[PDB]
């Protein structure tokens, strides 16, 4: 059966990896199509309750990681080997047996939602609660799910499905329609002015981004463009209406609104898409307490993972003055409003925020898992209604709530929130996406924010948002720019060079925390289309404390640390090449910073060494053999971060010594050849190139972008 309680022990593939299962605790693997390769697991209680918990087992000297709220609204790591190291809040939580990796995912099941905390006597226990008095339960079947496998990354993809095919609640990522903006650069009002935000603001950033040659083809107005008010220290602020305020009113024509911006972007600076930021309650205080949508003064439920790691919740300005929520029964008519508001004046998509604080708020209403599920229904039909090009990114959203009910919303923030002023932010910042993205991956896209070009850490950023799969903007205040920076990630008419998976770390990163054990360094593989790209950071010497709270830095043994690469990181390298039934695993890599290009055989590692704050990209191509003698890869703009990413076409020629490309972009293309090339053809054309005997580099420039539409220049590479 390879996922089974015998006796009272856990055992996968005859390895026990919990002891002590309660005989309480209840699994079943029938399903739709019965056979399931895992266990769906719950328990019996004897009352009726609101909130339960029941030891799961307990586990010992099994290597985990875990991804955990360290407040209401993010996630980050935490690694161990014991039950009692399992913070509070464990939404995701992987296993290692030393070869095998099982994962236990937490659901949502009726009006209940579960997660995982450790105790002190290294058991996992499993917190069941509806957030509600009045809904109330005793027996559950499908609260967790566990399964197991090989390949730690398709282990927890076929989990996911399963729960799916139980839930049918959610999509995963690979089926969502990912919004036209995460194609192209974009530029974010938030760090430039804050709520101070107005119009003139946002002509005056995408003008001087333009200038510079790196155009944003979309923009987020975020916060600070509503109407807004205190009630009739530092007060709350609640929506009063659904229009902007006087900051985004044509100065000229009062009757004129946010219509005006928008106009000017597109019209007049070229933008392809605006968004506007709101809250998931429209604003942070909600809505003013009123007839027209139902809003009702509520007051945030504390539940205890979430206070046990967030204590300053407990004294927050939402939770002491509370929220107008807008009625279940007009919440429909709410988000219509003003998002047919919005996008009758070309609004296109929206950033929604605060989304976890409806957990706390479902007291009346059904609790946490039916109040999630409402808004988020009439958020979805009228996101699908209004911005039909699936225009939504979600923020403040890692709660299982929403995820289980991700059924349409493609984009979401990975982190918490860059932080350019916070020196503490910047390591965290990196492990947080990259560990969050294993699992917000499956679900939607990661977004792993905005960042400034122009900060001491700035490269360390660019190049993570470079390889993270997402979204890529900056929040720069306007002529803060560093273009020769900007340039490594955005073409002159604003695209980017997207990877298709979330980026995560390798599996050689799993179980070591680089932020905590003073000895890894973090790897973070993504793909092309026929590239890998790895990067390389220094993350440690700051995490979340357990005991502080917060994040803070703590102490690291070396400044600098020295782990290796390998092609075979890039856990999908495979996929990339145009022949994998005969690819010997051998792979070009290129050091993006560097500038060198080194022939890697298969599990041959190259050391990498890095101090703290520190990177390195890596473009991985996979190397085709022609003839004995005659073998090649291609690397792309390798002045860009993922260099791979404008590979878009390639085709071997073996009887003809000839590589086909198709090259989206401009600016200096580098491949790998044995052999020095007979000639490089771009359109037609025989073009001058440049050739490094002893690392096989073969450069030129694609001088200008594709000539109109024509997506791509046609390279032949004859050898
Ligand atoms: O107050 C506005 C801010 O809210 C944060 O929750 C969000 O992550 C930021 O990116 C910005 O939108």
């Amino acid at each position: 059966p390879a996922v089974r309680i015998s006796d009272g022990n856990l055992i996968i593939k005859n390895r026990t990896i919990l002891t002590g299962v309660p005989d309480n605790v209840i699994t079943t693997s029938a399903s739709e199509a019965g056979p399931v390769e895992g266990v769906f697991v719950g328990a019996v209680f004897n009352k009726e309750e609101s909130k339960h918990i029941v030891p799961i087992g307990t586990l010992r000297n099994s290597r985990f990681m875990s991804c955990f709220r360290f407040k209401l609204w993010w996630m980050a790591q935490r690694m161990g080997e014991m039950g009692r190291d399992i913070p509070y809040e464990t939404q995701f939580l992987l296993v290692e047996s030393n070869k095998v990796y099982t994962v236990f995912l937490p659901l949502i099941e009726g009006s209940f939602r579960s997660c995982l905390q450790g105790n002190v006597n290294d058991e996992v226990e499993l917190c069941l609660e509806s957030g509600d008095v009045d809904t109330k339960r005793s027996s559950f079947t499908h609260s967790l799910y566990i399964h197991a496998g090989t390949d730690p990354f398709q282990t927890i993809t076929d989990a996911i499905r399963t729960v799916k095919l139980h839930l049918n609640s959610f999509r995963q990522r690979h089926e969502k329609k990912l919004p036209g903006i995460v194609d192209y650069f974009g530029w974010c009002t938030w760090d430039a002015f804050y709520q101070e935000v107005t119009q003139e603001g946002v002509e005056a950033g995408l003008k001087s981004l333009a200038a510079g040659g790196t155009p944003p083809k979309f923009v987020i107005i975020d916060d600070g463009w509503q109407s807004v008010e205190r009630d009739a220290e530092s007060p709350i602020f609640r929506l009063t209406g659904i229009k902007e305020n006087e900051k985004f009113k044509k100065k000229d024509d009062p009757n004129v609104g946010i219509k005006n911006i928008v106009k000017i972007a597109k019209e007049k600076h070229g933008l392809r898409y605006v968004y506007v930021w709101h809250a998931i309650t429209g604003y942070w205080g909600g809505v003013r307490p009123g007839e027209e949508y139902g809003s009702v003064m509520k007051y945030p439920n504390m539940s205890k993972g979430v206070v046990e790691n967030d204590p300053t919740w407990k004294t927050d300005v939402m939770t002491l003055q509370g929220l107008g929520l807008v009625s279940p029964k007009k919440v429909y008519k709410f988000y219509n409003e003003l998002h047919s508001y919005l996008a009758d004046a070309g609004v296109d998509g929206v950033k929604v925020d605060v989304q976890c604080v409806l957990e706390t708020l479902g007291g009346g209403l059904g609790g946490r898992v039916e109040l999630t599920r409402q808004f988020h229904q009439a958020l979805d039909s009228s996101v699908a209604k209004n911005f039909p090009d699936n225009g939504c990114i979600a923020c403040m959203s890692h709660n299982t709530d929403a995820l289980y009910c991700s059924k349409q919303a493609a984009v979401i923030r990975a982190s918490d929130d860059f932080y350019p002023r916070d020196p503490v932010s910047h390591t965290i910042h990196i492990a947080s996406v990259a560990y969050n993205s294993v699992f917000l991956g499956e679900f939607m896209q990661p977004d792993w924010d905005m960042f400034h070009s122009v900060h001491p850490a700035a490269e360390y950023h660019a190049s993570a948002r470079a390889i993270s799969g997402g979204p890529l903007y900056v929040s720069d205040s306007p002529g803060k720019h560093n273009f020769e920076l900007l340039r490594k990630l955005v073409l002159p008419d604003g695209s980017i060079l997207r990877a298709r998976l979330p980026g995560r770390p390798t599996r050689d990163c799993l179980f070591a925390d680089p932020a905590r054990d003073g000895v890894s360094l973090l790897k973070i593989w993504n793909m092309n289309k026929y590239t890998g790209v790895l990067g390389v950071y220094n993350c440690q010497g700051a995490a979340w404390s357990s005991t502080e709270r917060k994040n803070i830095f703590h102490q690291t043994k070396t400044d600098s640390l020295t782990g290796s690469i390998r092609g075979r990181d890039v856990h999908s390298i495979s996929e990339a090449s145009t022949d994998p039934t005969t690819w010997n695993g051998d792979c070009a890599v290129y050091s993006q910073s560097r500038g060198e290009l080194i022939v890697m055989p298969y599990n041959v590692s190259l050391p990498v060494s890095l101090k703290i704050r520190e990177h390195e990209i890596f473009t991985v191509s996979p190397i085709s053999h022609l003839v004995d003698g005659v073998s090649f890869a291609p690397i792309g703009l390798v002045n860009m971060y993922n260099s791979g990413g404008a590979i878009e076409g390639l085709r071997y020629e073996a009887e003809k010594m000839k590589v086909v490309m198709e090259v989206k972009g401009c600016g200096k293309f580098g491949s790998y050849s044995s052999v020095k090339p007979k000639r490089c053809v771009v359109e037609s054309n025989e073009i001058a190139f440049e050739y490094d005997s002893s690392s096989g580099l073969v450069t030129f420039e694609l001088d200008k972008m594709p000539i109109e539409n024509k997506r791509f220049h046609l390279i032949q590479v004859e050898l």
